[PDB]
């Protein structure tokens, strides 16, 4: 009966029925987004009213709508007509992926471009990329997708090995017309194939790898109740799933003695964008918001035991809605398991003669998604010592282009004539904090060097300083690796036995943030990505760092708009938004399929406990 | 027959015999350091001549000597008398540890200080700390150790919980004299105990942890031949061990097709220092060079199966010399095993319909050492994809002090009246490079942001630049996380199939470097720690960033002196010295025994291979 339970297939079908009966789901309508709404602040309202938020698209051109329904009472709470030119277009539909290639296949301009390159139209795949907002005035208010071509020689061929450069087209997916076809010139289509399962490329397979058996004879140490409530080594939380954000962690708390102490109310990857840095007009508009525009959760893969998740795994199979309101299950889309994590603590004392060693462990909650050529793994880890960590694993196939004759300062060569445009993968972790409760504050902590002189005659002293962020206008911070800058979230009203406010310290990887010029469209639409850390006052409707309707929005939505309210965040219900990402200059080693690369962050207890919380761990 | 084989007990006995025969090892002599010399460059000597280098201390006060012998020819190649007042004192002997407490036990000044604090001398442990170089004129030419006191209530009591602040003494361990006893005032000695094995503090042990079974039915995938030659998943290397540096990796190479391609000739942690940032006269002189002053390899722990190393482990038991030249085996001092490392590569393609997933693995080579209150784990990892990584794990018990009533800017409070002085743990990895051979060069790579305008009208472009470090004078570099700065070691004479010099990219963690004032004694003695990366031209006698003799040695040797030669490093035999470390502001969670914290670096192939090197990994 948990208010945080995963949505059932029945609830989805109930939303469908409510919408249809209300006359909001005609033949021309499509569900572009559907998700359950979290419980509002305050549980004083016995029996939670299960509500769902829905974005309804109209393939007829009619205005779309945002609808909220109660599956509990079978009613439509609200239905608001959207003006996309003002607030943004709805997320891209999977069924729209094919329309780009299909429409172009009958366009004379496109056909002429392909004929000139001697490419059989039946073998040309077209990637349906988001449009963004640029200098095309005729696109405002229109639902546009841009297409880039790749050649697939045969059904099982990897089209990514054969990009068709110097060509790009724009299509209005609703009116079903090709608005523009740009051909800047012919570029040879890379000839080598990139079929990583082809023996001629892989060569003889290795026979040297001996098996590694990971098992748990007595089963896992964690328990799963209510379908998604996890309890493991003092940790307690609920594993939620949203079609847009993917896996979401709720009510992260730690059992310290006789009390369950909250740490984070809600943790999620609220956005992830991949901005490309190639100035060619064929790709200079390319910026794909995996989360906001495509909805990464809907493309979650079914994870195979022994391949994707090794060991004793407990799966969760979330249900989402298809474009028509029918429930669709993502079988084994979420993996949960615990794993050994080396040494936790160790000391051999010369005076006491006592030799002490203890092992560490981590609870893993993960899912893997695929968006076109990219595949991303999202991993959340809980450690015995109280540490919380997130790790993203980027793999898949690199987005390609031709490698220019004469070289390039924005593309790397991965194969003869094959290029890989420079780009970044930037994530935004939204952490609705609740350190021992909702009354929290954030302090920026910098290392402080000291000058040799009075009080520091030997010049060995060094210190640290903490600055409380009191208002949102001063809560947009940048990293500073050189001064070991971190951010501490504490509760000024809850102190440890040393009379110090309890807290948690966020450690960032300090990777570069958005590189695009400050005046670029992407810098405006993905403003969150320009700074490492933002702190806002909690608000029900402030869900994503980029706003609710990212697709084709002019910019400034999300964080920049939230921060503009300049609200008090000193000892209040606050939310931390951490930006982190990878800057990718593709290597030859990334081709034909790339080895996983990683990025993330972690939070470690900072005077949260009265002493080490792992003194009760056995020797085993 | 391998000239990279581990030293044998016989070789050590042979060195002892040769030294004795030469009249260099009488009863007053002690072996402060003994290690095998790596073979010189180029296949000079027809056969391999095994040579050892030794530092001989004299307990009577006579001048020590540095000697090199050939165990093969039974001869002394060279023996030089050392002027310690100039070139530095020899490493501290384990037998000198107890000397400090013993001498102070009968000193009236020391006894009076303890009496003033109502402390029973029989229960006062004294830590033998390195002295460094400060303003004490009498210390010139004297072998000094400074002592800090801790109370041990009973045999198995953790003395670290009871520091005796406001008191420090200096001792000449050779003349057996207490040179000075400094008492700045009586501080309350913290009363709470820190016995992490006492049920009173641990409380009832958890019974919730289920077992995790990690086994290899068919044994490990790696082979060990010639005692220390490792071959695993295309990797080839020799595992060496030196009493000073600990585990050292030799001839790291990768089998690419039909050729064994070298990558790194020698990899080691050539120094590690722990500088304290408390300006109190009681500890302002404290800087412990675990590697250079104490010799970390000497204190390597015997690792227990199931506790220290889990899974199918292959052990190495290196042999070192004791203070008299007799061989001593460190049973199971080195652990070697392979472990699963999640997903290696993955892609589910929407056009080919092919779903592909491969798992990763890494070879692990490690050891764990203990120096007083600290315990450090040194880990080297080799990945299937060609990545090489080092990870240091810091744990043990924090060095304590009293926590001043009025608070402190350089000490944190761990328990009532118990303090933990701020400090850093800084390592120096010496990487004698050999990317496809010895003709190498280093380039500093920075991300390059571009301004919106002609050629970049949309302001989305971003690039990078590489700067070749041509001479040592320009090879002292700093990190720049903001611009994603990395360093690439390449071979200008060996190109991949795309006609680009093969290379490897070093990724640093970009943690703060030495914080001490540039004019401090430690900034001079640990000069290497003030910069993130140094590149030198290979030279036989340039082994450590701090020189051969660190104990009580001023600046003047090491990296700063090496770089002064301003040698050509552009396409030459070069060595990369990377500084990396942790800045520790102790938390309550670190008491009474600290959870492991980590730091390290890694190098990934950068155009070294002609495509991904793991296409031949099987699905199962
Ligand atoms: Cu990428
Ligand atoms: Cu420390």
């Amino acid at each position: 009966a948990s208010p945080f339970r995963l949505a059932s297939a029945g609830e989805i079908s109930e939303v469908q029925g409510i919408l249809r009966t209300a006359g909001l789901l005609g033949p021309e309508k499509r569900i572009a987004y559907l998700g359950v709404l979290d419980p509002a602040r305050g549980a004083g309202s016995e029996a939670e009213d299960r509500r769902f938020r829905v974005f309804i698209h109209d393939v007829s051109g009619a205005r779309p709508q945002e609808v909220t329904v109660s599956v509990t009472n079978g009613t439509v709470i609200s239905a608001v007509e959207l003006d996309t030119a003002a607030t943004g277009e709805l997320p891209v539909l999977e069924e729209e992926f094919e329309v780009v290639e299909q429409l172009l296949a009958t366009d004379e301009r496109w056909l002429k471009a392909l004929a000139a390159r001697n490419l059989d139209v039946s073998k040309v795949r077209v990637a349906p990329l988001s449009a963004g907002v640029f200098e095309y005035a005729e696109e405002r208010g229109r639902r546009i997708l841009r297409g880039l071509a790749f050649v697939q020689d045969f059904p099982e061929d990897s089209a990514w090995a054969h990009p068709v450069d110097g060509l790009v087209a724009y299509v209005d997916v609703v009116s079903k017309e090709v608005t523009r076809v740009i051909d800047t010139g012919v570029f040879p289509v890379p000839a080598e194939h990139g079929n990583y399962t082809d023996p001629e490329l892989t060569g003889p397979l290795r026979t040297t790898q001996k098996p590694i058996s990971i098992t748990q004879p007595e089963g896992p140490s964690f328990t799963v109740t209510g379908g998604n409530h996890i309890e493991w080594e003092k940790w307690s939380l609920d594993v939620g799933f949203d079609v847009r954000e993917g896996v979401v962690l709720h009510n992260i708390a730690f059992r310290d003695g006789d009390r369950l102490r909250p740490i984070i109310n809600r943790a999620s990857i609220a956005e992830m964008v991949v901005p490309y840095g190639d100035p060619s007009p064929i790709r200079s508009w390319q910026n794909y918001f995996a989360t906001g525009e495509y909805l990464v959760g809907q493309y979650a893969n079914s994870l195979e035991l022994g391949c994707d998740c090794l060991g004793d795994i407990t799966y969760l199979s979330p249900v989402i809605s298809d474009a028509f309101g029918n429930p669709r299950e993502i079988r084994n889309g979420i993996c949960m398991h615990e794993e050994d994590w080396g040494i936790l603590a160790k000391h051999s004392d010369l005076w006491s003669g006592i030799n002490y060693t203890r092992r560490n462990r981590r609870m893993v909650i993960s899912f893997f998604t695929t968006i076109g050529n990219y595949d991303y793994g999202f991993y959340w880890y809980l450690y015995l010592d109280g540490t919380i960590e997130f790790e993203a694993k980027a793999t898949g196939v690199v987005f390609t282009s031709a490698f220019p004759e004469g070289g390039s300062d924005n593309i790397s060569q991965l194969a003869p004539g094959l290029g890989a445009p420079f780009h970044q993968h930037i994530f935004s972790a939204r952490l609705d904090m609740a350190i021992d409760g909702f009354t929290n504050r954030v302090e920026e902590e910098d290392v402080v060097r000291q000058t040799m002189g009075p009080g520091n005659e030997r010049g060995n002293a060094f210190s640290r300083k903490r600055t409380v962020l009191t208002r949102e206008s001063e809560a947009v911070r940048e990293a500073d690796a050189r001064t070991g800058r971190t951010w501490i979230i504490s509760n000024p009203e809850s102190k440890n036995r040393l009379n110090e406010p309890v807290g948690y310290k966020l450690h960032a990887h300090n990777q570069p943030t958005l590189l695009a010029d400050p005046g670029s469209s992407i810098a405006r639409r993905a403003a969150f990505a320009t700074k490492d850390l933002w702190v806002t006052r909690y608000a029900d409707d402030e869900r994503y760092p980029t706003g609710d309707f990212v697709n084709q929005h002019s910019g400034g939505a999300g964080l920049p708009s939230y921060i503009a309210q300049d609200r008090d965040i000193d000892g209040q219900d606050i939310v931390v938004w951490h930006t982190f990402g990878l800057t990718h200059f593709p290597r030859v080693e990334d081709w034909p399929i790339m080895p996983v690369d990683t990025v993330g962050f972690k939070l470690r207890p900072e005077g949260f406990f009265d002493r080490s919380p792992v003194l009760d761990v056995p020797a085993n």
